[PDB]
């Protein structure tokens, strides 16, 4: 369980990277995801080694640049039907109003 | 040999890695030696392994 705090995750890692758990399901939303998989970038914890599944819906939203190159596997979940055209033109029209924030 | 570029370091790492080489003398002033380290870090090549 990841403690109150997510940067405190470090002890979780550490832990994990002790016992040799090479494989994780995380759990939460994706805005703790990111500072997760950041936490495990800075451990070591990112190589083509472990392999991680998110049950987040939103894992496509993560930016993924910094992690690519890796070589490590992260397997998620994604409902949102953007193959279709005009689900992206839908998307497409919401960021145009999304970025005032 | 490094290349000209900074990030054009990629294909060398590419190259180590997949050698399986884990002990590296760099030799360059450090102005460089941070970017390559940005490089290997983000090419998941900072472990207990590498020396
Ligand atoms: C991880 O990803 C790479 C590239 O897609 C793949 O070759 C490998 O089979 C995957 N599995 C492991 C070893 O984590």
């Amino acid at each position: 369980q990841l403690p109150a705090d997510t940067k405190d995750a470090k002890p979780l890692l550490k832990e994990m990277k002790r016992g040799k758990e090479f494989h994780v399901i995380f759990d939460c939303s994706h805005e703790m995801a990111a500072g997760i998989l950041k936490q495990a970038l800075a451990m070591g914890m990112m190589t083509e080694y472990y392999h991680y599944i998110f049950t987040t819906l939103d894992l496509f939203a993560l930016d993924v640049e910094p992690y690519r190159y890796s070589g490590v596997n992260m397997t998620g979940f994604r409902i949102l039907n953007t193959e279709n055209t005009q689900v992206s033109s839908i998307i497409e029209k919401w960021s145009m109003e999304r970025l005032q924030a």
